[PDB]
DNA sequence: CACAACCCATTAACAC
DNA sequence: GTGTTAATGGGTTGTG
């Protein structure tokens, strides 16, 4: 099943991208965002990875 | 990372006779967890070993 | 795994919204375009259903 | 040229 | 219809 974001669980990821600078986050540290936001619903490491990438791919077509 | 050989014919074993092209995130570990066996491993190994043995077969297609 | 056309199958697709001007197709149009594309390679009726809403709502947003 | 590695654009599928 | 998540793919760099 599709993973849906929660407000809380996208704020935090922007926060991470936008405050932290975290663009291509490691294994681990995709363990351990993904620890934080599943308080606030099922989720996996797969899915901050994708959220990262496409995220990336959303501030390049701001660009343009 | 350096592939041992048994590896290869391992990754070359699931992709000729059990036809998997896009393992998912279950067998991509399942994989994983046979070629520890064997030496240094990752789980984003098998990825992108899979990912780049399809184009090949597939640049020459 | 995901349905991915053939460079046959989006030649038919796109000659079919272009040239035939087809945009929201009626189940029956579903089921003969599914018919000439299943000659071609694996597809669902689902497949052409939501590649015309997808293709639709790309050109919109391209648009955009 | 082969090899892993990792981006970058594109998009099918499904959530709303 | 709309928005985006989940992937598929093409291209590129590194190394030999």
């Amino acid at each position: 099943t599709r993973w849906t974001p929660t407000t809380e669980q996208i704020k935090i990821l922007k926060e991470l991208y936008y405050n932290n600078a975290i663009r291509s986050p490691t294994a681990d540290q995709i363990q351990k965002i993904t620890a934080r936001l599943r308080q606030f619903g099922k989720i996996e490491g797969k899915n901050v990875f994708y959220w990262f990438q496409n995220h990336k791919a959303r501030e390049r077509q701001k660009k343009r």
